[PDB]
């Protein structure tokens, strides 16, 4: 169901975010 | 450490969103 | 189905532990 | 559906990795 | 150091709960 | 800190598997 695709992507968002952040911090 | 701080910040609203998905969620 | 909802919120709640966990790094 | 299963197995995965590459990076 | 350690435990316990996941989709 | 670029390779990679995962989501 289309509601339950969109929690996966926003859901999928999230991790892409603490993706970003990890590498963010990498450079510190 | 200010960028440490900016990072616990950036952090943060990731949690802010998390939540949001949770609670998002719970409706179910 | 609500076993998956179950899986979404069960999988939510991990990546709500690993920001917890990262943020809880940071203060070092 | 199973599709959806796979997706929150290939989602799990991603997770699986990012706490390896957290575990991964602490004995830094 | 120890800090550190009890990080490592702290992850290690995510991980097992990831694990749990895992297996507990793969009946699916 | 070859070890560090390493760990921002490594991770990379992980935002390509998420990105993967993605695009493989919005065909949905």
């Amino acid at each position: 169901t289309d509601k339950i695709y969109d929690a996966l992507e926003k859901l999928a968002e999230i991790q892409k975010e603490i993706a970003e952040f990890l590498r963010e911090l990498i450079e510190a």
